[PDB]
């Protein structure tokens, strides 16, 4: 506020909402990871994949929080809703759910960018472009590649396919 | 006996019984290992898995024997009964038998801990907690994870599954 | 007291008493050590053995004092009674006296652990198990081993035996 | 059996019996070792000597088991009889018992070699010569050397002698 | 002949015959190796396995030739018969043929050893034991292990099995 300049109340609010979305995505990935660590699921590669994503989404949230402070905005936290499932099914089910989650995060980033462009807030626009937009695109391409490979394998002989994917890709 | 302090005859006996159980488990794993080294079985990863467990159970027994002496108890050895099978079937059969064995060792440890708590023998209780209880829990989780993976694979195409498990997990 | 939680007045008092016992044991070992450094006794290995024990018991007391503060207890010091003997006789006399001392420390630890269990103070119980109970058991076994060796030698030819023990074991 | 060639049923059986003998010898040495670790015996060198022999006999058994599989024989395990004594007396008693044990193992090896020669099984004959016959001869010479030294010392002043042997030879 | 001592004409002849057998086995493995290098077979691991065996059998022959000269025997060479097949079928066909070949070499070694024992030629007997008998036993066990693994895989889905064996074992 002594520092705040060209930073709309609308962007400040939307940044707080995006923080909650990223933290919720982190929580979802935490749940996905520990599900694949269950003794009756036991796919270590899959567990590690989602646990790494939990960390990445938490880091995204922290970078948004840092930015909020840099611009003189005020962080406001809300409840983090529990993930949508207690059990996540097969690796394919999980990967499909993960792409859905990422596409919603990406649309939120795109919406925030559009708001920034409308508010003529180029720092916001740059911030998103530099740390979030390309990272999301890259992650969604990777998930799509994984989905294709999982699906190719899970004809057959689905158990064999899920094992091989976890062993040879993840 | 010049050193013996707070060490009941009941615990001393139960420690000797647990030594026999661990040595018997070592012997069982010795048999499992060499079975998987047979030219008509030939699963090296499986052989190495059980041979390593033979060594771990022998080391467990030696640590119990050391403790028995540290407390002024007297080691008493009994016959080691031969393992329950001469041939161990498939990798899954073997892993199922191994989890049964471990759960019996774990229950023996839990029983000994309960005896120690009842005799107010905190050194015994600590000893078990520090060297045995978490090791057993970790080993049983690993075996459960292996069982799940074996079972996933041994739909199909059981021969293919047993080969892949041995090559890619073990 | 701003920090104090689940820490009974009974345990706090017993911890202060155990500090005094450990400091007294340190003092006793200080006296034992310097006795064996006398020109008319002159058993350097024996002197070093007890001087090292003096240091270990002092360190035990300091760890109890640190814990007392960590839990929000208040250290209260009492007089340290002088050791029970001015002259300690033979190496065997000294080692017998040392095992008596250790067994009393061990019983004090066991008593404090029982108090902690009754007060449902698991931090205390863990603290004792981790730093004191196994250390005492190990030390008492060592002393017992030394006693046996001394006694074996001090048939004969007692002077020869006391010399050889000091030279070849200590 | 796809691999088995020039390997008689008689040799296969005798190899299984020799495995049991070696494992039993390992168990005996385990008992001897822990006896000398007792606080009322306390001869560390003696304990280490027998504990090392326990390991060597176990390794002998494992090499026989490996060979059995290499030749297409089938390992069959029997109960391991408990050692013949619960308490082993003096170092001399123990060493005398150890030479008795070794001479029985050596005679078993010699008997198996004679069977191999009669069955015209030169691989067996070589196997024994290369890993077992000279090792046994060397070990029996060492034990004989130790026996002589113990006996020389245990005139006197037996306690002094047992101490010095343990300190200066073992 | 200035050097020849205790070396029968019968052993000298049998050594020359064994040289021819080893060279023929080398030639067979040369053919097996290049068959698996064909563009319409294309199993590199299988090719390398047999090419390495070609080299080992050639080295065996050279060691027999060296020995023949050391004993004052005279090397006599015969035609090397072409291998029994121009095309070797599947990996399993090839491995079955290889075990047949090895068992014939092993029986030749055993026969030569029996001749040496009958002629009281212990140098020959030692020579065979040290460089040939255990090597053959080890190689036949390995081939048997490979055969079992191939057979396990070549249910299914034989093409998949042959590929996986070559990729993951060889
Ligand atoms: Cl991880
Ligand atoms: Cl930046
Ligand atoms: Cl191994
Ligand atoms: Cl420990
Ligand atoms: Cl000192
Ligand atoms: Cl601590
Ligand atoms: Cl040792
Ligand atoms: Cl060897
Ligand atoms: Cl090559
Ligand atoms: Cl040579």
């Amino acid at each position: 506020s002594q520092i705040r300049q060209n930073y709309s109340t609308e962007v400040e609010a939307a940044v707080n909402r995006l923080v909650n979305l990223y933290l919720r995505a982190s929580y979802t990935y935490l749940s996905l990871g520990f599900y694949f660590d269950r003794d009756d699921v036991a796919l270590e590669g899959v567990c590690h994949f989602f646990r790494e994503l939990a960390e990445e989404k938490r880091e995204g949230a922290e970078r948004l929080l840092k930015m909020q402070n840099q611009r003189g905005g005020r962080a406001l936290f809300q409840d983090l809703q529990k993930p949508s499932q207690d059990e996540w099914g097969t690796t394919p089910d999980a990967m499909k759910a993960a792409i859905v989650l990422e596409k919603s995060l990406n649309q939120a980033l795109l919406d925030l960018h559009a708001l920034g462009s409308a508010q003529a807030d180029p720092h916001l626009c740059d911030f998103l472009e530099s740390h979030f937009l390309d990272e999301e695109v890259k992650l969604i391409k990777k998930m799509g590649d994984h989905l294709t490979n999982i699906q190719r394998l899970v004809g057959s002989q689905a158990g064999l396919g899920e094992y091989l994917f976890e062993r040879l890709t993840l």
